């Protein structure tokens, strides 16, 4: 049904060079996997006005593109045409296993970044897996080997609140009610607060930031392709982190 908001053609135009030879995940991310994953999160791309629905999709793909970008300044078609180039945290990484009786680490497994949102740590693989009905604590690699599972973990993140942080979905579809603390911190609804939700401690509230600008670059390019306005408050340069 999200297919009513973004066509296969638009999807490939957005994630243009993801299957180029230099991309680690070439061949992995497919439109069919995206659509299948979206079916498990009915509200995604189907909540709010047509414009809100388009932005919900554009913002999701933009923030996940940043997490998996293969872009660079002199890249063909610009840096914002290289989202979804990777599916696993680069380098030697780490175990990302912390003591937890609720989401215990499985022996020998590592919970480094995987998929569109670079899901990390046992305490995130745990609830994400439960949400999609897959044991990701015992088989975390599925996030990097099954594209449908991969996209589902990212949508789980997109649709899940971390109170006081609202879900990114709620913000972009205009369903978030900022608190007095949010208003005092300058956190107004828009793409900017979503960046804050994802990595504000490190990127927000300290003026112009290239990481924030990269996220915005992807978002504008994707909104342009779907033909929707960006909405207001795109950056978080003056927002206090959550
Ligand atoms: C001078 C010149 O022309 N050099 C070219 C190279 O730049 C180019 O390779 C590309 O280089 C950029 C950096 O310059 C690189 O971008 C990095 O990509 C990784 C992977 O996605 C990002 O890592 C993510 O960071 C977030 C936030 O920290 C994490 O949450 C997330 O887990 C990470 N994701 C993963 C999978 O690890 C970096 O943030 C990002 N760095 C920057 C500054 O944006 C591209 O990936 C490189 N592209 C490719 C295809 O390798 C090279 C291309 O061939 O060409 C050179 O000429
Ligand atoms: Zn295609
Ligand atoms: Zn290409
Ligand atoms: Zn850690
Ligand atoms: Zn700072």
């Amino acid at each position: 049904s999200v297919s009513s908001i973004i066509s296969h053609a638009q999807f490939d135009r957005m994630l243009l060079h993801r299957n180029d030879g230099a991309c680690q995940a070439k061949g992995f991310y497919t439109y069919d996997a995206f659509v299948a994953a979206a079916n498990a999160f009915p509200g995604f791309g189907a909540t709010g006005s047509t414009d809100a629905r388009k932005r919900d999709v554009a913002a999701f793909l933009a923030q996940t593109s940043h997490e998996t970008t293969g872009g660079w300044a002199t890249a063909p078609d610009g840096a914002f045409a290289w989202g979804y180039c990777f599916k696993q945290e680069r380098g030697a990484a780490a175990d990302y296993c912390t003591p937890s009786a609720q989401w215990p680490c499985a022996p020998g497994k590592r919970y480094y970044g995987r998929g569109p949102i670079q899901l990390s740590h046992n305490y995130n693989y745990g609830p994400a897996g439960r949400a999609i009905g897959v044991d990701l604590l015992r088989n975390p690699d599925l996030v990097a080997t099954d594209p449908t599972v991969s996209f589902k973990t990212a949508l789980w993140f997109w649709m899940t609140a971390q109170a006081p942080k609202p879900s990114s979905h709620a913000v972009i579809t205009g369903k978030w009610s900022p608190s007095g603390a949010d208003r005092a911190a300058g956190r107004a609804p828009g793409f900017g607060v979503i960046t804050n939700i994802i990595n504000g401690g490190l990127e927000c509230g300290h003026g112009q930031d290239s990481r924030v600008a990269d996220r915005i670059g992807f978002y504008k390019r994707y909104c342009d392709i779907l033909g929707v306005g960006y909405g207001d408050n795109l950056d978080c340069y003056n927002q206090r982190p959550f």
